[PDB]
């Protein structure tokens, strides 16, 4: 009886295995774009993935992770919120059923179709592992996606797909660039916050552009082929693995623009 998106062991459920699930800084949260506030104390926020290097593509059951060899100093993430600098391990998405919802974040309540999640880890940790015991272990850079144009740089990845219908199978998928998938802006909204699936830890720096990308209709249906099941196992489709918003508890969410 693993965890997942469904009636009995959905997000309203977590907090059994997970009792950190009621805690004090988790995530998604809505974000009140009247309520927060420009800082301008924020320096500018750095992205740099030119030297990126995926392994691999992995529907783990619950997504599907595009992973990178992060053995050396490369695509990094510093600035902004952040003190020092974070590494890209993986990104993965969630998705809705509809394209009416998807995302996790949600800004003045508006769901979007989809979320991106480009998950760094702080270097003064070592490692991911240790940087998950940490309250700044980690940084995510979160991206809406909206349905209209296609986005080429996404393609790659909904290609692959098909060879990783069910839940464990991996491709080998080298020279991936997450450039592809960023948004022209930089202009973000930041908080403290959680993993949004178990184990829910609370060692994210959320970063989460103002700016959505724009995928097609056919991009994110191919999503939505995926399989919650592994292979021979009668099909559950891969659909609306989204968190919904959790309590803010008086965080304060900072705005990167005027
Ligand atoms: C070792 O690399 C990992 C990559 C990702 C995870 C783990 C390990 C352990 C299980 N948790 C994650 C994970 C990362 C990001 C999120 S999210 N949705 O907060 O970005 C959720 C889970
Ligand atoms: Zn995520």
């Amino acid at each position: 009886h693993h965890w997942g998106y469904g009636k009995h062991n959905g997000p309203e459920h977590w907090h059994k295995d997970f009792p950190i699930a009621k805690g004090e800084r988790q995530s998604p949260v809505d974000i009140d774009t009247h309520t927060a506030k420009y800082d301008p104390s924020l320096k500018p926020l750095s992205v740099s993935y030119d030297q990126a290097t995926s392994l691999r593509i992995l529907n783990n059951g619950h997504a599907f992770n595009v992973e990178f060899d992060d053995s050396q100093d490369k695509a990094v993430l510093k600035g902004g919120p952040l003190d020092g600098t974070y590494r890209l391990i993986q990104f993965h998405f969630h998705w809705g059923s509809l394209d009416g919802q998807g995302s996790e974040h949600t800004v003045d309540k508006k769901k979007y179709a989809a979320e991106l999640h480009l998950v760094h880890w702080n270097t003064k940790y070592g490692d991911f592992g240790k940087a998950v015991q940490q309250p700044d272990g980690l940084a995510v850079l979160g991206i809406f996606l909206k349905v209209g144009s296609a986005k080429p740089g996404l393609q790659k990845v909904v290609d692959v797909l098909d060879s990783i219908k069910t839940k464990g199978k991996s491709a080998d998928f080298t020279n991936f660039d997450p450039r592809g998938l960023l948004p022209e802006s930089l202009d973000y909204w930041t908080y403290p916050g959680s993993l949004t699936t178990p184990p829910l830890l609370e060692c994210v720096t959320w970063i989460v552009l103002k700016e959505p990308i724009s995928v097609s209709s056919e991009q994110v249906l191919k999503f939505r082929k995926l399989n919650f099941n592994g292979e021979g196992e009668p099909e559950e489709l891969m659909v609306d693995n989204w968190r919904p918003a959790q309590p803010l508890k008086n965080r304060q969410i900072k705005a990167s623009f005027k």
